[PDB]
């Protein structure tokens, strides 16, 4: 667990609020460990498993 994020399948990208305050958004490919789902689906920010924030 880290932060709560949300990604839109429309743009296949996720974005969340960080300490900096600057909204950060990043798109993910169609490969494994890079899938995109509903915003509230299961989008989260993690770096332990090298997994990207997209869901």
């Amino acid at each position: 667990a880290k932060y709560t994020g949300k990604c839109t399948k429309s743009k296949n990208e996720c974005k969340y609020k960080n300490s900096a305050g600057k909204d950060t958004f990043i798109k993910c490919p169609k490969f494994d460990n890079k899938k995109c789902t509903k915003d509230n689906n299961k989008c989260t920010v993690d770096t332990y498993n090298n997994a990207v924030d997209c869901d």
